[PDB]
């Protein structure tokens, strides 16, 4: 018998193996905050049909808790809808957030309030919001809402729907906390990448989402996305790659520290595949006869794909309930143990 | 207040991260024996001198419980020799034995008997073999022992030392009962590979091991190494690193099925390093006029480096005690989480 969390959170990184989760501890300044956890799972991430899955089928696996094809989008492996764990909360009156460095309409946060045949149609992923149970949402993707094919202004849907939207900059707590429904869309497409200035966004908008679906002290549910670590392992840049997950386990520190001092949050890390065969060898040096040498003093980040791999994929627990999460399992059983602890019923 | 075991078996992985692990999902008949695991943590393999370790340290971490240089057989950074596990363990009334696929006298299990300078004495580590308080082992090397630059027979010395020797197979439990001390060399360096027919070695001599050790219900510690998963890695080669890793799942299932009949065994199972770069990526697909493209639906294995890497490595414990492996420490925490659990005398 495992405590029941009244809250969850659950901080995604894309495309971070377990090499990727260890840069952290090279090339970050202090300890990683991946050592606060204790319980460690690993989970299996092929898709219905693919050894090698994509974002989509591998965000619906922990949205939806089946097995679907790549690039599937909330429906099952035949393709009809299935209800995503964002349904389900509301059902359950919990109050849910999404937020992701990628544009909002990106896979990941998109299996999380969405159900498409196919990734690719974020026009139709975007309206498909106005639809949605949702509370709060942050991220990129201003362009799927106001420059669209069907010229249609989604913005003003949302609003009649309670949305307060704000397109300018994340704001303090106390700019929102009087809203009904609060969304953030702070760039065309992707939110800057770190290096090019995003700063401290993704731990903000997780805080700022906390503070706002835990007004009135009602339960929440949150996915926070590090949806950038995927984009550095295809472009094969390991300072992209590094510099985002170091920024992904800022997330996971704000997310704990929340936690800890609450008492009821269950903190899930995971991701949603590996990308790149991102290693961590030795640094190579060159001769003059005879050029390549490893000199093991020195790590030199290397890589050997660039697309998505199957490795098998760290989780992590924190909070009641968070010894269900340990052994090794398929990827939707997330979904299943989620539901599991919470006792959110269908 | 964990439960304290009697036993310990220790199984070591050379050169296996995640990503090797992973492989067993996917290119072994039915399901791997990992997926008994719930205990599961994290090492991080550094040494005391280089971001990214070799054998030698790596394993003198979890015998000795020291970070200590590249090289390092059973000796601290300076140099001198420090108390491994298979010490205490022989003062505690513990029974000891070693088995690898390489030579003995390979770093890893040279590691948990010998002490010396650099891993390349492998003469002088064979000379102590002759000292050790081992009772049992089982491996390659020969050669070290009958075929050195000394001239010198230590395989006289070794069974004037109360080890009865053979070199031609390995027997049945029956047949070595009454022995003192049994050893068996079976190959000149390392032992064959998988694929030059190996067979079930690892498994059968690890069995015959916990039979071995057990004799007038003594206790027990064993290290038994998949030690060629590495070589597989150096070399870029799948299919050997495949085989060798299948087999060592085999070992695992041998030991793991011991520990649930006995009830007081503790089995862990972890490895040095990653080595390679290995990754389940996907299959290469061709074309003409446009040669190459991914095809998500297969996995082509592929490498980045031709040395060993510096990922955290996971960690499996199962039996009494084994909650004390879960979280990320540092590999040489491996040594004293063992004297730990087991509350022998240091
Ligand atoms: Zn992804
Ligand atoms: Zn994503
Ligand atoms: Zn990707
Ligand atoms: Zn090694
Ligand atoms: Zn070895
Ligand atoms: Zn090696």
């Amino acid at each position: 018998q495992l405590k029941t969390p009244k809250n969850v959170i659950l901080l995604i990184s894309d495309g971070a193996g377990l090499s990727q989760i260890s840069s952290t501890f090279y090339f970050k300044s202090g300890t990683p905050n991946y050592t606060q956890f204790k319980n460690i799972g690993l989970i299996k991430t092929s898709s219905s049909r693919e050894d090698v899955t994509d974002s989509a089928s591998g965000a619906t696996a922990f949205s939806c808790g089946i097995k679907t094809y790549n690039a599937a989008i909330g429906v099952a492996d035949d393709s009809t809808a299935v209800k995503s764990i964002v349904e389900i909360a509301a059902l359950n009156n919990i109050k849910t957030g999404v937020v992701a460095t990628s544009s909002i309409t990106d896979a990941t946060p998109a299996s999380f309030y969405a159900h498409a045949l196919n990734r690719g149609l974020e026009e139709e992923i975007a309206m498909d919001m106005t639809e949605s149970d949702l509370d709060f949402f942050a991220g990129g993707g201003l362009n799927y809402f106001t420059k669209r094919k069907d010229k249609k202004d989604v913005l003003a849907i949302l609003k009649g729907n309670q949305f307060t939207i704000n397109t300018t900059a994340l704001t303090d707590f106390s700019s929102i906390a009087s809203n009904r429904k609060m969304g953030f869309l702070l760039a065309d497409e992707a939110m800057p990448t770190m290096e090019k200035g995003r700063g401290n966004f993704l731990s903000a908008a997780t805080d700022l989402a906390i503070q706002f679906l835990s007004k009135d002290n009602s339960a929440f549910f949150i996915m926070s996305e590090g949806s950038q670590i995927d984009w550095g392992g295809h472009a094969n840049n390991a300072s992209y790659l590094i510099s985002e997950i170091n920024d992904f386990d800022d997330a996971i520190g704000t997310a704990l520290a929340f936690a800890k001092k609450d008492g009821n949050t269950l903190v899930i890390v995971t991701s949603d595949h590996e990308t790149g065969g991102f290693t961590l060898a030795a640094k190579k040096n060159k001769r003059e006869d005879g050029s390549e040498y490893s000199d093991y003093t020195e790590i030199g980040p290397t890589f050997s794909t660039g697309g998505h791999s199957a490795t098998l994929i760290p989780v992590f627990a924190y909070g009641p309930g968070s010894e269900e999460f340990i052994g090794i399992y398929e990827n939707n059983e997330i979904f299943h143990k989620i539901l599991k602890v919470t006792k959110w019923n269908q």
